[PDB]
């Protein structure tokens, strides 16, 4: 815990190791799902917040991921009732009913309850009858006959979902597929029922017709975080900050302590960030300022501190800002912002939109204000500097590359990110847009 730069942090963190020494240790901050802890000093008073540090495709496994497990009998997209993978047991509102067709094909009385080898054994069942289905009929079985394996199971789970003469109705989708028009096929397959109803399933599908590979099915879950790094996250939100000066997040950094009240399997590295007096969340303070709205001088001064966390927030592209996680002090400044719990930012890739991410503040009345030409002016020389935007780069790496799990390609795709945000944060600055207008733009990278 050298901190040679930052003599005002280093007395703060001997302060903490001696409240250690004599006994007063770091205290979950919530007892149940403890990864975070007030740190106290030698009076016993709160100065920091510490937070520790062959896949086999097939139609088999491309229908798991479409249909999932149940085990009990539930009901659908429809809302038939249905269990295991996707099977349906009757469009009967009678569970009654469902539990009857469920006995006869299992062969005993489930009362709605199997097993996985009863689930994965109907699972088999209902694949054979798909592909029965496909080469009993006439417009079907020529298709699926001149199709590659990989589309071949696109054209199964089809079959699978809607029912053989559902697919056959694809007339002219099914005919572009068997001439191998497969731009075409996927973006007449688009415009369906069945794309409406379920578009994330049939996107997955039209991928796999329109690629012949598995593209759409093997990442699935991965997310946009790098794992296990929330620490540096945090003290990389301070970094951001300091170096524009925005001076919303309290300092935060990276240090090593050594605690009992630690889940232990020896000094625990992790994020430690300064704990602010006298603040609550935002969301307390918007519900006040309903009845007691702010005079015009506090609303500016306001509205300069929120747009100083929407550029943070921004730049960093944080996953995980509420309005519960932004805090609001409110009796040099009259009114202020701390933005804590910075943990979930630097994504090394845009979310897909089956996860947006929003920022939480960005439903705010307050979002759809103009930038004001005060941080206009302020920030813009900063960040339309190429300069700066290496060197905060260059800083970000040295900060980056402490962990054990560092990578250059995923550094380089986080930064090519946060560079991406920049030069749209620039654009809207320039085009004097509001936070609201600022999160709409798509989303760019710079390679
Ligand atoms: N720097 C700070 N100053 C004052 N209070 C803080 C600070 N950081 C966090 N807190 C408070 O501590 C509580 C939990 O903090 P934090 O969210 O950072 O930890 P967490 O365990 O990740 O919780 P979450 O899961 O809520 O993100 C919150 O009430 C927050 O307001």
């Amino acid at each position: 815990n050298a901190f040679l730069d930052d003599p005002e942090f280093a007395d703060i963190m001997l302060r903490a190791e001696q409240a250690i020494e004599v006994g007063i240790f770091p205290e979950r901050i919530s007892q149940g799902s403890s990864g975070s802890y007030f740190v106290k000093d030698p009076k016993r008073k709160i100065i920091g917040v510490f937070k520790p540090k062959w896949t086999k495709y097939n139609i088999f496994e491309m229908l798991r991921i479409d249909e999932g497990l149940r085990l009990k009998i539930y009901k659908d997209t429809e809302g038939y009732y249905t269990i295991g993978i996707g099977h349906l047991l009757t469009k009967s509102p009678s569970l009654n009913a469902a539990k009857s067709e469920l006995d006869k094909a299992i062969g005993r009385n489930t009362n709605g309850v199997i097993t996985k080898d009863e689930a994965e054994k109907l699972f088999n069942q209902d694949v054979d009858a798909a592909v029965r289905g496909i080469l009993r009929n006439a417009k079907l079985k020529p298709v699926y006959d001149s199709l590659d394996a990989v589309r071949r199971a696109a054209l199964i789970n089809m079959v699978f979902q809607m029912g053989e003469t559902g697919v056959a109705g694809f007339t002219n989708s099914l005919r572009m597929l068997q001439q191998k028009r497969w731009d075409e096929a996927a973006v007449n397959l688009a415009k369906s029922r069945w794309y409406n109803q379920t578009p994330n399933r049939a996107k997955r599908v039209i991928t796999t017709f329109r690629t012949g590979t598995w593209d759409a099915y093997k990442n699935l879950g991965r997310g946009c975080l790098i794992p296990n790094q929330g620490y540096l996250s945090e003290a990389g939100a301070y970094l951001v900050d300091n170096k524009l000066h925005l001076s919303i997040v309290p300092k935060t950094k990276v240090v090593w302590l050594v605690s009992e009240t630690f889940n232990y399997n020896p000094p625990k590295i992790g994020s430690f960030q300064l704990f602010v007096e006298g603040y609550k969340e935002a969301e307390y303070w918007l519900r006040k300022f309903e009845a007691d709205p702010l005079p015009e001088n506090i609303r500016k001064q306001f509205q300069s501190q929120f747009e100083r966390l929407v550029i943070l927030d921004y730049i960093i592209r944080n996953t995980d800002r509420g309005n519960d996680n932004w805090l609001v002090r409110y009796e040099e400044f009259l009114i202020k912002i701390a933005a804590i719990d910075n943990g979930l930012a630097f994504p090394f890739k845009h979310p897909d939109e089956w996860r947006a991410y929003p920022f939480h503040w960005a439903w705010l009345p307050q979002a759809k204000v103009p930038f004001s030409e005060e941080i206009r002016n302020l920030i813009l020389p900063y960040i339309s500097d190429m300069n700066f935007v290496q060197d905060l780069c260059e800083d970000l790496y040295e900060l980056f590359k402490t962990d054990k799990g560092f990578d250059k390609a995923t550094f380089e795709s986080q930064m090519s990110v946060m560079r991406g945000q920049i030069l749209n944060l620039t654009q809207a600055l320039r085009d004097g847009k509001s936070p609201f207008q600022l999160v709409q733009i798509p989303c760019v990278i710079v390679e």
